[PDB]
């Protein structure tokens, strides 16, 4: 029996196997055809992942179906502190958790003192939105400018990272919408339910909508994917969240529309995995060949060059259980009660003999390692 495998190309190369082949066979297969471990290799097919122990019967795989292959490892913490995550593109080159920092807009630097704390993304994303006095002499310092650097290890005050508002730590042990597992973090769909989906998931989901070429082309946005389950208006409108995908999957994210140019006029691309390249014949010529200015391969079945012949829906229990939406504590030192009011973690007793500032969630004295953790809740 012959499937196709589309492995970070969009087009579909064939395989044998039998009702008996194993996916993990299928995987070892694909693995050596292309110098790759198969305990990173994952198939896809009809957006549900098939399992290593399958079989072609078990999978119901017919002939002339397609799956896909991604190069994306299984991670197998919850209770963590952090609140706000970055993308680091070095050295971690991965979502770490983020630090966050605030400076004055106008000298740049730590000297803006709040008019009061943030608590939540609007606060610390728009700009001019939060206040202060600067104390820099001579500074007229109005506005405070947040940013974010990568937690995981030191940083310069000028090294910083990009925000990804969409994730969140799950405090809340919400199940994900396509795999059900209870992952941190997750990203939260900015669809009306607020659906739910772990990084696994959403990386799987991204590069096989890659390889399908079922990227949405909004006119005034680019392109982008809404959430899984077909949300109206949720559109990833902030766009540096697929780099979270690694330099790979992310640069081809960057050609999309480069790439649907190409076929807009009549062009095709280069099929080969890598080379996402493409190209522009004369319309009625069959052979084509890699020349911007590798090999040479027919336009219609896009193998190598011959003669003659060429040879979703999500579950309703996994969609409802995934939408991230569905005191007073006693003074560390003097130990009487306060309310909080907002998001903010930062507290201040109000009793004028202690008056003790204080982090909400640790019970210590206010910190920059709260401050960058989790100023605010989310
Ligand atoms: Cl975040
Ligand atoms: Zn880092
Ligand atoms: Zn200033
Ligand atoms: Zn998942
Ligand atoms: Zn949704
Ligand atoms: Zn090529
Ligand atoms: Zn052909
Ligand atoms: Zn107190
Ligand atoms: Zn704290």
């Amino acid at each position: 029996m012959i499937v196709f495998v589309r492995f970070n190309s969009s087009h579909g190369f064939p395989v044998e196997v039998d009702s008996d082949t194993s996916i993990f066979q299928l995987k070892e297969v694909v693995a050596k055809r292309q110098g790759v471990p198969a305990d990173q290799l994952r198939v896809i097919f009809a957006g549900k992942e098939l399992r290593n122990d399958w079989t072609v019967q078990n999978c119901d795989l017919d002939q002339q179906n397609i799956v896909h292959i991604v190069q994306r490892p299984w991670r197998k913490e919850m209770n963590a502190t952090n609140s706000f995550y970055v993308y680091c593109k070095g050295p971690c080159q991965r979502v770490q958790p983020g630090k966050l920092r605030v400076q004055c807009s106008t000298c740049r630097q730590a000297t803006l003192t709040l008019t009061q704390g943030p608590s939540c993304w609007d606060d610390v994303l728009i700009p001019n939105r939060m206040s202060g006095e600067c104390q820099s002499p001579h500074c007229p310092g109005t506005s405070a400018e947040f940013f974010f650097k990568c937690g995981a290890h030191p940083t310069s005050d000028k090294e910083t990272s990009v925000a990804l508002h969409l994730i969140a730590t799950n405090s809340r042990n919400i199940t994900c919408i396509t795999c059900t597992d209870v992952r941190s973090p997750v990203l939260v769909f900015q669809c009306n339910s607020r659906h739910v989906i772990c990084l696994d998931c959403f990386h799987l989901y991204c590069v096989t909508r890659l390889n399908d070429r079922q990227f949405v082309h909004d006119p005034q946005l680019g392109y982008s994917l809404p959430c899984v389950a077909g949300c109206p208006n949720s559109l990833i409108k902030e766009l540096h969240h697929f780099r979270i995908l690694g330099e790979e999957q992310y640069n081809r994210y960057q050609q999309y529309g480069a790439e649907e140019c190409v076929l807009q006029m009549g062009g095709v691309l280069c099929p080969r995995p890598g080379c996402g390249a493409g190209l522009l014949p004369e319309p009625d010529q069959r052979k084509v060949t890699c020349e911007g200015n590798g090999f040479a391969f027919c336009r219609e079945c896009k193998e190598a060059y011959h003669e003659g012949e060429c040879s979703y829906r999500v579950d309703e229990r996994a969609a409802e259980q995934a939408r991230w939406e569905a005191t007073t504590k006693p003074c560390p030192r003097c130990h009487v009660p306060v309310e909080k009011n907002g998001g903010c973690m930062h507290m201040k007793c109000p009793q004028p003999q202690c008056r003790l500032e204080w982090c909400w969630n640790c019970g210590c004295e206010w910190n920059r390692v709260c401050m960058g953790d989790h100023w605010f809740d989310v």
